[PDB]
């Protein structure tokens, strides 16, 4: 953990080059709170998050998420969480520096962005167990993520799942209702802050993992992935019809076992949902 010159981060990202790595630029992805650039510092490839209000948030609310992420992650080293290497606040923009995740986001690999080969059912099961172990660590330390989704699950050199984005990290009620609507529990939309919302959001991730479909697709009927889950439960559809066809190693038993965990996670009444420990156990028994 260090403080970095804004100019070092500016320099090693080719002046925050917004062109893709494919074109030859430095932009790897973006979110509601800024753009992720590929950089090289301390003889290592790194990820540089340049923070900016790409959405209706205050510049002080941006600075809150910056300080909040540093407070939570500065000294954190878990197998299934991203590692923060440092920050920059001495220049034009606020920057967070992380250990580079070569295989990017679960979202991107599920969509096969840039022509990457589809993830095997084997890799998917290990990723699900990884992410859950990452969430368990947060919940054990009485932290609520508040934005669990496939874009906030990153993949290292061995496709180990790392949870990312702790700007919003925190039964309790709030007036500022923040998150990703495609993933959000009903009570989270009403402004509740509970780890039970994280479980619901994880349910949607498991659906993404089983189906290979994004949580929302404006060109799709239905548009929201959690409505496909509802339709399955009302027997209007079946899980077999929606299992990602881009796998050769998926067996109905383990797929339906994962769907079972997802379905329990997506109970609309938060108190009916399993806790993360119970999700971990059920995902363990799935591969036994
Ligand atoms: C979107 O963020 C990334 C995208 C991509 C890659 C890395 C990242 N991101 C991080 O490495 C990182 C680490 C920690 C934290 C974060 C934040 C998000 C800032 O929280 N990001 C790599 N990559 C190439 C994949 S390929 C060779 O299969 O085509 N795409």
């Amino acid at each position: 953990f260090h403080s970095f010159s804004f100019y070092e981060l500016k320099n090693v990202t080719n002046n925050f080059d917004e062109r893709p790595i494919s074109v030859g630029g430095n932009k790897m992805g973006e979110g509601g709170f800024g753009v992720v650039y590929k950089g090289y510092v301390n003889n290592t490839t790194v990820a540089v998050k340049k923070l900016a209000a790409m959405v209706d948030i205050t510049t002080e609310e941006l600075k809150q998420q910056f300080d909040q992420e540093i407070k939570v992650m500065a000294k954190c080293q878990h197998e299934n969480l991203v590692e923060l290497l440092g920050f920059s606040s001495d220049g034009d923009d606020l920057c967070l520096v992380y250990v580079y995740m070569p295989n990017g986001s679960l979202l991107d690999r599920l969509s096969c962005l840039d022509g990457t080969p589809p993830l095997s059912w084997h890799m998917r099961c290990k990723i699900a167990q990884g992410a859950a172990n990452g969430i368990n660590f947060l919940h054990e330390n009485h932290h609520i993520h508040r934005d669990i989704k496939s874009a906030n699950i990153l993949l290292d050199e061995a496709f180990t799942a790392k949870i990312s984005d702790f700007g919003l990290a925190r039964t309790v009620m709030t007036s500022r209702i923040v998150g990703t609507t495609a993933y959000m529990a009903p009570e989270a939309l009403r402004g509740e802050i509970t780890p039970k919302s994280d479980i619901y959001s994880f349910g949607v991730v498991l659906l993404e993992i089983i189906t290979g479909l994004p949580a929302v697709d404006e060109h799709r009927e239905p548009q929201l992935l959690l409505d496909i889950a509802a339709a399955i439960e009302d027997e209007e559809k079946t899980i077999e019809d929606y299992i990602d066809k881009k796998m050769n190693d998926a067996d109905s038993t383990s797929v339906e076992a994962m769907y079972s965990v997802a379905s329990q996670c997506l109970h609309e009444k938060k108190n009916k949902r399993p806790d993360i420990k119970k999700v971990q156990q059920l995902l363990q028994e799935m591969t036994a």
